[PDB]
């Protein structure tokens, strides 16, 4: 009948003296052995409720959701967004703002799946001009995540030697690093205190103006060259709706919203899937079994010249399996992002009261051991049956569930599909590291898990 049960905090430092030095993720999963699924942790300042397992997380995102559908901040990046765009958005500018970029993330995709493809084939042309040398293939994936995005919001894509892209692409590497960093996760508890000082905080701000400063141009460019009767993209499609309720002077359709919901699409759309690329082809590297295993399938089903298509996805479920378990192994958000409960909710006979920050521990879905038998292992028969036919588990929830589920699924798991087998089609993996000497701990592991960097050779077929 109050807030869930936890840790006893002090005043100032909440539960501090309580964390596990690993992080927050440790630190949770260390109350969660104490308190059970539901218990509030005092991040500094202010109680956060964690909601662990599979069962709760549906119960609050799904059965809950006019309560639980609320978005908290990351302390890391709301001196930026401030409430703007759609992944930080609430209310009736969530609404509108989630509307608009579903309508036009679908409506422009011309379909997705081409333009994936057509991105897969100048990637493979780039790979065979790389000669089978190392590379840490971190920029690769970004560009081609980046690109996917770029055409449906620019209505352009970029070339991979142009040292601008590069230069931008850096920006999200190293902001998402940062954000997931000790100093992100400890500014998470004490920003009040810490934004006074130097730190990484200022530093996350400022690649996000720089980043903000191209959209801000690239709106002026589409605004000068807008054509009312042929929207060209994403951008056109905003400032026509923008010059539609321009005699309100509260429309959602704000220039603020323009540039923080397109850096927002862009963000996510090229860090999120970028990251997963890289953890995928690392654990290629470390269990080459499973590669060859795809591969085998890529022959059987595609053969060596035909692009791979979504239509083979129902074809390949070793592949998918892989996939999945690449999804499920490398975690990409482990406490997902927060939540906020938007009015009193009752939540298994604990009241947590409007406004308080909720955060679903995706990563206990991921890790169930009731789902996954030995699930600190990467084992694509995780998501096998006895007869290798496709295995879904309503635990894997990666994206999330409810009103706020992952809006960019869909085009996730194409990217994945695309990428993965098209990249395998043509090239198999090799590196300096033997396979038993490959460590797969994360070189951060906050808001995000972010593999440590790697070298690898693509050689050809
Ligand atoms: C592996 C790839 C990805 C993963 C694992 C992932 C995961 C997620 C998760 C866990 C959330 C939070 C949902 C919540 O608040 O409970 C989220 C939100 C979001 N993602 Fe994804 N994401 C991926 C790719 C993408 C892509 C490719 C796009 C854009 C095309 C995208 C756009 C968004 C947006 C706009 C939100 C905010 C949704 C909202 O607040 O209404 N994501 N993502
Ligand atoms: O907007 C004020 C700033 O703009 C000038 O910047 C240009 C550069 O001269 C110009 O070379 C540059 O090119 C970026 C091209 C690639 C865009 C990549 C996109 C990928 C997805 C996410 C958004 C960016 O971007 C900047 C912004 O227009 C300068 O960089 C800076 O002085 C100044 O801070
Ligand atoms: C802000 C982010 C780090 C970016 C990728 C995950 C996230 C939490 C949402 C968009």
């Amino acid at each position: 009948g109050k807030l869930p049960p936890g840790p006893r905090p002090l005043p100032l430092l909440g539960n501090l003296l309580q964390m596990d030095r690993r992080g927050l993720l440790k630190s949770f999963l260390r109350f969660r052995e104490k308190y059970g699924d539901v218990f509030t942790v005092h991040l500094g300042p202010r109680p956060v409720v964690m909601l662990c397992g599979v069962e709760a997380i549906r119960e609050a995102l799904v059965d809950k959701a006019e309560a639980f559908s609320g978005r908290g901040k990351i302390a890391m990046v709301d001196p930026f967004f401030r409430g703007y765009g759609v992944i930080f958005a609430n209310g009736n500018r969530w609404k509108v703002l989630r509307r608009f970029s579903v309508t036009t993330m679908r409506d422009f995709g011309r379909s997705v799946e081409e333009r994936i493809q057509e991105e897969a084939q100048c990637l493979i042309e780039e790979l065979r001009k790389s000669k089978g040398a190392l590379m840490d293939p971190t920029f690769l994936f970004q560009s081609i995540t980046a690109n996917i995005i770029c055409s449906i919001v620019f209505g352009k894509r970029f070339h991979y030697q142009d040292q601008e892209f590069l230069k931008m692409l850096n920006l999200f590497y190293q902001t998402f690093s940062l954000i997931s960093s000790v100093f992100g996760q400890l500014f998470e508890l004490f920003s009040g205190f810490l934004k006074h000082f130097p730190g990484a905080h200022r530093q996350v701000y400022k690649n996000l103006q720089e980043i903000n400063a191209y959209i801000g141009h690239s709106v002026e460019k589409h605004r000068e060259t807008l054509d009312p009767s042929a929207p060209r993209d994403l951008i056109d499609t905003y400032l026509l709706h923008m010059e539609k309720e321009k005699s309100n002077a509260h429309s959602e359709f704000s220039h603020q919203n323009l540039n923080l919901n397109t850096l927002s699409l862009f963000f996510a759309g090229t860090e999120t899937t970028s990251t997963t690329l890289r953890y995928g082809f690392l654990l290629m590297l470390k269990y080459p079994h499973v590669a060859e295993r795809v591969y085998r399938e890529i022959e059987q089903v595609i053969g060596p010249h035909r692009p791979p298509e979504l239509h083979d996805r129902a074809k390949m479920p070793y592949t998918e399996a892989v996939i999945y378990e690449i999804q499920r192994f490398s975690d990409l958000l482990p406490m997902g992002v927060p939540h906020i409960v938007t009015q009193h909710t009752s939540f298994r006979g604990y009241i947590i009261p409007k406004d308080t920050e909720v955060f679903l521990i995706l990563s206990t879905a991921l890790h169930d051991p009731h789902y996954f038998e030995k699930p600190d292992a990467f084992n694509p028969d995780h998501f096998l049956d006895a007869n290798g036919a496709l295995k879904k588990t309503e635990a894997f929830i990666p994206f999330s569930l409810g009103k706020r589920i992952c809006l960019g699924e869909g085009i996730a798991r194409a990217e994945l599909f695309l990428f993965f087998t098209t990249i395998l089609q043509n090239f198999s993996m090799a590196s300096p590291v033997a396979p038993e000497d490959i460590d797969l701990t994360p070189q951060e592991c906050g808001v995000g898990k972010i593999p440590p960097t790697y070298q690898i050779r693509f050689l050809p077929r």
